[PDB]
């Protein structure tokens, strides 16, 4: 035995965020998959489950997952198929045969710690009460968590289709986050400054983790990451900041296969024969009364990818005689997003950023914005790993059959599997075989600023908007933005016009700290009052034959100021009203590519009465919820953290809000509460800049950093987010150790 | 002219007085809509198939009830398909006039009061200007009788039927007492159907007074327009979901090459085409068209059983449909309404018979002066013999028997297979009248939902059609045991109530008891098994189960609002892997105390079952010792009212069993809860005329905003049964006494 042992200095700071110190990559591992668990050990455990395809085994088939995430909610049963025949042993060696050995280290190291805090729970204590004595709280291997990290790179692609791959049977989605970068002309300072926005879950194993990993010599970085993954997705170091934001580029495509015929488990190439090859998967499953029973299933890949059952989107597009289908998703045979992060946590410089964002090709289903010490310019690219295909290939492989669904997915590419022609293309400059070559996908540097709210890479920076990218990327020029895409353009001009209302016309971090909460809604700033004043004279009306008095209601929202803070009164009945609205010929002045950001506009006079069946729908619904038309935001919408309702501002994108807290349950059932699975919201917020005396950033983690209702860490940073009170993390030695809240302890063990 | 004069009284319950069965009516369907128009207008459009047009046809429909919650686009199929034009024209051409009239009356006076809502007031302000409030028609309210009536055999496979392309009922008690029991005059009726707290098919209570007809009291279904469980000035009775199977399957076998007929000893007969279209809105705003072409066979409509085994698919060769007895059965409305005027017990019992009409309930009744009370399980059944059975259930029919036991599952090709008809059968295909399961006793009759066998525990009931249910192969439910076990111990004086009669004022104080018989007779041995030591590894996990294990030894094994731990005991019971738990087998000999036994082999077990407990409670925010009506509660005006009562997957007897997990906020009763406490009544015969204690748990009216939407909910919530005013001079002298007349030319 030669000795070795995981050691690392756990320091906890102000609202309990973990800053791991340690003398090489596994000790780091070991420390961060300890502080995971130790403050998150129940949705760990089950998400654990839900990578080996083992929730059925204790959960019963039959039940849905217990937290929504990329994956969705399918039935355990479909979930644990899927991930035992994508996720496969095969999958495994592959994904762990391309990493450097400090990550196969660090991925040890997290697992050993991980269960050393397994180990603490079982033997005592009060944490983790909801599930320490579960039989699927357990120790796990470095093997699963290399299963969650593969399984985070599917997002875009094959976790979209859980189900429908693990039920493909021979006959015998991803939205928002808002980010901005502000170089040092917007600044009026010696650094930019970086806003990080992630739209996200609250509860599950993909939220966001905070922390700080200082590795002796390699790196020194603090961000998040979602549950169970060991390096800072999104994050600064003494020298870059960057964020992330769904991008609009598409990552999968569909193959058509043209089958052998008496033989429906091959398909042709060129005229040839090739089998698909097949796997026996048996999935044991407890039974409502409490045994466990054996399920069976063949699945299949073909060499695209695995076979994939799409007649839930269309009943012509079942697996028959004649034809079957298979879906690739560009990140199944992408190995290098760990090492991309990896790499990233330890630059030195935007310009090594930007060379490690082009070197690896790797960011799979996400745009990227950064600013770095020193650098004039701030960073946006959609440079990752996305399935190749040119406008002659669209033309000649898209099949008939593909129609069934050229509506519900434009952009995807649907080809002729038959054909090798169809196959997806390499470039000279292609990272990875059948991705697009590096120079050809978008980025682009600014002094003034580059933002991202989900819409395609074309609106970067309003003043230089990209176009001449593979039309995989999104439109450039011919689409509408989202309201809140024009919300997020329009704060950043405003800001540097100086005609937002706060102080100067620079993207201070303070100003930044304020506006970016500042919870203005698009969509009644610009249209509430050409609304009011066509449908609010006479407020009393007829509507469905029957007599509305809707003069309280026009009164509330003529009082309302457009914005959703947690005193303004009446936000609530425009949610429930613009989210009703027809969208059919409702604006008379239509999308213009030289407008962007104030067009489509002008309310249809015409659409007077449907205007009224809405507002009539709405205050209706605010009357059975028990809300009064003026009740103020913040008693709405909420969190509850230790029996008090923590009144929240923001609202949903669909009203054109920027600050986004977007409850999933309905307003007649208690409200906005935040409290259950809310819809992608505010999670992890940073705002980081450069000054003279090194990095500084300000952060929120929304929904706090602990799952466990019984930890002083559940609910800390929820009451500070709550009152707008933004955390400066500390992140110099001094200052972790000068921090009022400083504790620290070693944990330490034999690898 | 229509015209009825409305009093309400105590708690807002309507005593509609008319001079016809058109203009009371009338008065009743304008008191519903007075009270429950969002509701009633919601279920309007379920049964016409007009759901998709207003609310989309992806979102499912907004209640539960006997349809269950499927999409709004397959519900508008299923009710367009099988309540048709042809299906509505049948059941009003086999109706009474003076029905027919009353259902007339009964939609103009619901047209009353959607004219009032339209026209402005504050009532119903969740719906009162949306589109899909408006006027019915007559024809609209029989969609919805013949709806009520598919609980059984349609309504559960509304899905199936809406998707059938070429190439969960139960709940309920009630006792009979008769006068050996009650040691009185008369015997004691107690009504305690299980049901829904929201939607079309909740109960709503009234008096219908109909000059020189009929004068009765109790509760419809909203939408309904004659009392389904009350009482007169002679009879009362009530009806619990029954055993029976009401429905069946025929296995068709397809003409070659034409896989839309299918033969009948050797011919070809073609299905029945409807081509349905329904209009859908979209999630944007706009409207589109959905067509489906859907078909009947000979027995009822196609069915799509792809869903209950993928090997039942139509196919090539092979289709099957589904025959509901209640589909040809146009006879329930006119039996309630005779059982609302008749004048005795042996009337009530004559007419159950001559209908045998009675669709999917058991039926108990006691009579004034009568000594003995009645239990019967005598309605429409579909009617196929021991040698049919065996000659004609297809191979397919053989493999799904496993999960449905006794439903026909019949090789339709074959007319040898089409139900049988006997002597004294009233309908075609349906049980003869002197075949199906009744009993008169002089001390109880009872059914919890089990079989007819133990109507009354000391003489069983044998040897009736397989149809009807198991009667000694099968173990009874836990509530059955403990239903069966009050009453035993009641008339034996050891229940801890006053003397040894079932009267009135007692059997009131038993039945929300709220006694819970898993842990009254399991308890004690699993915390003998598994409480010492109280310190335990649990899946290589220390627990500390000492404060689980001394809340359940204090606890006394009841559902009270104030009894300490019972929400524990539920978490724990309901996940003790059932498998090998009991050493003493079920005896039919012994079927209130078998099985029994707690095995020893079950400790670890035992032990993760109530970790497992203890972390859920712990989760929830509640102590393990929270009072019950802290756990379990309804919210009214604000405040949430402490109630009592349970599952009977534990063997409570009193029902108020929450849908909603105790980590969610608790036992709450708020949303959509399971089949529960509903409409309660305890009625007898006193020297003075028939007296009626009464409760709507969930209260008369469906809006917020009005006085009877919690009123009757806080009397429930207080234990303090509503003594219903019913003749003229207690409905004259009721502290709440108000009177308004509706009128209208007809």
């Amino acid at each position: 035995g030669d000795g070795s042992t995981y050691s690392a200095e756990i320091r906890r700071t102000t609202m309990g965020v973990p800053h791991i110190k340690a003398g090489n990559w596994g000790s780091a591992g070991y420390g961060f998959g300890y502080v995971q668990a130790q403050d998150n050990l129940c949705t760990m455990a089950d998400s654990f489950l839900t990578y080996r395809g083992e929730r059925s085994r204790h959960l019963g088939g039959s039940a849905q997952l217990v937290y929504n995430s990329t994956l969705g909610r399918p039935r355990n049963i479909d979930s644990d198929f899927f991930h035992r025949h994508v996720i496969s042993d095969e999958a495994v060696d592959r994904t762990m045969a391309a990493q450097p050995a400090k990550l196969l280290q660090m991925v040890e190291g997290f697992a050993a710690g991980y269960n050393r805090y397994v180990r603490e729970a079982k033997a005592g204590g009060s944490a983790h009460a909801a599930c320490r004595s579960e039989a699927w709280v357990q120790p796990i291997t470095a093997r699963d968590v290399w299963r969650r990290i593969y399984a985070a790179n599917l997002a875009g692609g094959y976790s979209n289709f859980a189900e429908a791959i693990a039920n493909a049977q021979p006959p015998q989605s991803l939205q928002g986050s808002n980010m901005y970068g502000f170089g040092t002309a917007a600044t009026g300072e010696g650094s930019g400054v970086l806003f990080g926005n992630p739209h996200w879950y609250w509860k599950g194993p993909d939220r966001f983790y905070q922390a700080q990993l200082t590795i002796d010599g390699e790196a020194n970085v603090s961000g998040v990451s979602f549950l169970g993954l060991p390096v800072i997705q999104i994050g600064f170091n003494d020298s870059v900041a960057w964020s992330h934001t769904v991008s609009t580029a598409r990552r999968f495509g569909f193959f058509q296969l043209s089958l052998v015929q008496g033989e429906p488990t091959s398909y042709l190439r060129d005229g040839v024969p090739v089998k698909m090859k097949p796997a026996t998967i048996t999935v044991p499953s407890r039974n409502a009364d409490g045994s466990v029973s054996d399920v069976t299933r063949t699945l299949y890949h073909s060499e695209f990818g695995p076979l994939v059952n799409l007649a839930g989107l269309n009943p012509a597009l079942a697996w028959s005689q004649g034809t079957a289908f298979a879906i690739r998703d560009i990140n199944g045979e992408n190995f290098r997003t760990l090492r991309t992060w990896m790499r990233w946590n330890q630059a030195k410089s935007l310009d090594e950023f930007i060379a490690i964002q082009k070197e690896e090709a790797s960011i799979p289903w996400v745009n990227t914005v950064a600013v770095g010490r020193g650098s004039a310019k701030a960073w946006y690219a959609d440079i990752g790993a996305v399935p190749n295909v040119s406008p002659a290939q669209t033309a000649a492989c898209t099949t008939p059959f593909g129609m069934a669904v050229g509506q519900a997915l434009p952009n995807v590419p649907f080809f002729d599997g038959s054909r090798s022609e169809c196959d997806w293309l390499t470039d000279a400059d292609s990272v990875q075989k059948g991705a697009v070559g590096v120079s050809r996908m978008p980025s682009l540097q600014r002094d003034d600023y580059v933002g991202n709210m989900n819409d395609s890479y074309w609106l970067a920076n309003v003043h230089a908007p990209l176009t001449g990218y593979p039309a995989i990327f999104g439109p450039a020029g011919t689409s509408a933005q989202t309201l809140r895409t024009r919300m997020g353009h329009t704060m950043a001009l405003e800001r540097l016009a100086g005609t937002d209302g706060y102080a100067g016309n620079k993207a201070t971090s303070a100003v930044v700290r304020e506006m970016v909460l500042g919870s203005r809604v698009f969509s009644a700033e610009r249209f509430k009052d050409e609304v009011l004043d066509l449908i609010c004279t006479p407020a009393q009306w007829t509507v469905n034959g029957a007599a509305v008095d809707a003069a309280q209601a026009c009164a509330v929202l003529a009082a309302w100021d457009n914005r959703g803070r947690k005193d303004s009164r009446g936000s609530h009945l425009w949610d429930e009203f613009w989210s009703r609205v027809p969208t059919a010929s409702l604006f008379t002045v239509p999308f213009s590519a030289a407008d962007p950001l104030n067009t489509p506009r002008g309310i249809n006079a015409a659409a007077a009465d449907a205007l009224r069946q809405a507002m009539a729908t709405a205050i209706a619904r605010v009357g059975q919820s028990g809300y009064a038309l003026d009740a103020p935001r913040g008693e709405v919408l909420y969190a509850t953290r230790g029996g008090t309702r923590l009144p929240l501002y923001g609202g949903c994108g669909a009203m054109g809000y920027f600050t986004i807290t977007c409850s999933e349950n309905d307003i007649t059932q208690g409200g906005y509460s935040m409290d259950g699975q809310p819809n992608a919201s505010n999670s992890y917020m940073q705002v980081v800049s450069f000054p003279a005396s090194g990095v500084q950033a300000h952060t929120f983690l929304t929904f706090s950093l602990s799952d466990d209702p019984a930890s002083p860490h559940h609910g800390d940073y929820t009451k500070a987010y709550s009152a707008g009170q933004w955390l400066r993390v500390p992140f110099t030695e001094a200052e972790i150790t000068g921090n009022a809240d400083y504790r620290t302890a070693t944990v330490k063990e034999l690898e």
